């Protein structure tokens, strides 16, 4: 099972792609980096990045200002963000809207409200979800679940039968995937089962594993690889059947197209030290 | 303002303490550090610490298991964990509704409810009423930011939907409920937020937008901890150095901003910081500031 996400940087069917994980583990840095890849694999298709953590970071990692309405990414053709403002959204549906954008869950309702609208005006080929960190994703993805026992007039059945839609695009396993991400670290590991399980479960795919920020080794570099090459050994015993893709941390922050899409380039042919060490140091 | 938490540490009348922060940074290590630093030095008070991040890793970052009930840190008299379970209360609380109304008749609140986004941080709110209703100190050990934010506007947001509200005594005990949780939360001398961040540019503007978020909520926060710092000047790794100038860019921007709150600066240690005697190790930084000078022998210096 090959150590890169080629199959699903060139996939011709996959519709939502979820990108999840713990906090901080690099999350939007991937999600930005499969959608450039995916942008530019496949010129003819038209990609949406939405990110549905709270706290939006898109805005910050391409240092552009993104909002509730899509916009392309400046320098790409067919590639464009999205950060909801739920009290900004709120505040356009009412024309108290304020006080429920303040309600937590908010954002998983407007986020599933921005799905069901895809769902019912068929704009985008493919969708790319920059989650929230593990927990609150797991709410998100149960969301089309749990309308349904709920639900269970005409709008209502429409909302019905919305709904029951997702559920079965994001239970096959040709239209949704979701990539986890981690870091070869115990709190990290254990968190990222916890969700592989979980969403086994839910009858959603899961085939790929990102495992980022490695030294692949100062002494303190030399005792944190030592570490994080202990999990990375668990890593390849636990998902042998997964692709997992290894990652190097680089010498600097991920930020703009530029860099993005340079660092992106290792979820489509895996990072080799032989041939790639060079790229870590243009990052600084 | 000196640059760590030895005042709040010290204080004898907080009650509650928010860490938080962006994903990743160290809340729950800075968390456990801060809540083994303040059991220490207060011996006769007794403390809880309480993850609100529905992924838990109180449990994982002490190597024992926590659950929905509060239990002791093993080697400590003086602090206890827990770790919110969500579908366990709705469980509960259908199964005593049935033993002794449509989401209950049937048994299936949990199956209905657990799930709903927003659930989590009803039910952590729930747990603080308690504390509320009858452990002298409580810290959270948050989720990351953007829900953390949604959890502390719930009781203000709760105020004032009830507001409107104009079993429905319930309905009148919350509203109660959640007026002395506001007042408490809006008192400066009882509870405060500390910030947790690492010097790179997503984890500083957020820090930046989530801190003028608080203190629009009249919540107190006057501290930032700046994790995961390299001090690449002190010893001598391109990589490290070229980090560093990174942190160090970001770090003269913390300094000039909040110099008005304690900022205090934490290493990057050479593994993990798992178990009751590494967090405590790490946690000695938090009342007396790390000097890289004389200090930077710690971050080699964990148990395995
Ligand atoms: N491999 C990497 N090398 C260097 N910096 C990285 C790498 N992956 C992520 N980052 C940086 O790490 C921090 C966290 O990444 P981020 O994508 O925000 O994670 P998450 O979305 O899961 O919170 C950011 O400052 C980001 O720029
Ligand atoms: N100063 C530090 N040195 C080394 N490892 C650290 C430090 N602070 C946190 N960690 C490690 O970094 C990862 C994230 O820390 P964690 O406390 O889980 O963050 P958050 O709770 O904000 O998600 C964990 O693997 C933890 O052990
Ligand atoms: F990734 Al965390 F608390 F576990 F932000
Ligand atoms: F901290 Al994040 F996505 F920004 F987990
Ligand atoms: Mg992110
Ligand atoms: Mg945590
Ligand atoms: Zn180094």
């Amino acid at each position: 099972v090959e150590p890169n996400l080629h199959s699903l940087i060139t996939s011709t069917t996959h519709k939502w792609i979820f990108v999840g994980g713990k906090g901080g583990v690099g999350k939007t840095t991937s999600s930005c980096s499969i959608a450039i890849q995916m942008a530019l694999s496949q010129p003819n298709k038209q990609f949406l990045l939405i990110s549905t953590d709270p706290a939006h970071n898109l805005s910050d990692a391409f240092g552009e200002k993104f909002g509730k309405d899509a916009r392309k990414v400046t320098g790409m053709n067919n590639l464009s963000c999205m950060e909801i403002d739920p009290s900004a959204a709120l505040k356009d549906m009412n024309d108290l809207a304020d006080l429920t954008g303040s309600i937590p869950g908010i954002d998983e309702a407007l986020s599933f409200m921005e799905v069901m609208k895809h769902i019912k005006r068929q704009t985008f080929d493919t969708v790319i979800f920059d989650t929230a960190p593990t927990g609150h994703t797991l709410r998100f993805l149960q969301l089309p679940n749990t309308l349904s026992k709920l639900l269970e007039s005409g709008k209502l059945n429409e909302l019905k039968a919305n709904v029951e839609t997702i559920r079965q695009q994001f239970t096959d396993p040709d239209l949704t995937t979701f990539v986890c991400v981690c870091i070869s670290e115990f709190l990290s590991l254990y968190e990222t089962e916890r969700l592989i399980q979980e969403l086994i479960s839910y009858d959603m795919d899961v085939n790929s594993i990102i495992v980022n920020q490695l030294l692949f080794a100062c002494k303190r570099c030399q005792a944190r690889w030592k570490m994080q090459k202990k999990y990375l050994d668990q890593i390849d015993e636990l998902y042998e059947d997964f692709h997992v893709v290894k990652m190097p941390l680089c010498a600097g922050e991920i930020r703009g197209l530029n860099n993005l899409t340079k660092f992106s380039q290792f979820l489509n042919k895996e990072y080799n030290p032989i041939t790639d060490g060079k790229v870590i140091y243009e990052l600084e």
